[PDB]
């Protein structure tokens, strides 16, 4: 398998290569890595049966219960 | 305006910021002037200035956070 990440905010496409996404849904998240430099920040999943592209900044790592501080440590929220 | 980085990022081209999760980014512009560079932000990070991809930073370095749906979240 690849990582799954979910949803923090619904997201509705501009184009047809875009995923569409839902607050709550698991995204298999098949690359981070844009081709190109101007799409960087578009990451490729998979939900649904559907493969497309979406903002990376509306997915998260789980749930919310357990933050990684910028020093590297987690907490409990 | 204070925006965090979400993600550590590691740059490939001249004048692009590196960042690291959790990071204080400055940002100058959200908005390129060039079609080819849509998506990527102008800021400053450690007292040096370049460009970065908007979807690698949320709004907010403080209590309150901006969410890029537009909603607001306590932090």
């Amino acid at each position: 398998a690849n990582p799954v990440w979910t949803a923090l905010f619904d997201y509705e496409p501009s184009g047809q290569d875009e995923l569409a996404l839902r607050k709550g849904d698991r995204v298999e998240v098949l690359s981070r890595d844009a081709a190109i430099s101007g799409d960087e920040g578009w990451w490729a999943g998979q939900v649904g049966g559907q493969v497309g592209i979406f903002p990376s900044n509306y997915v998260s790592r789980g749930g919310g219960a357990i933050r990684i501080n910028p020093n590297g440590t987690w907490s409990r929220q």
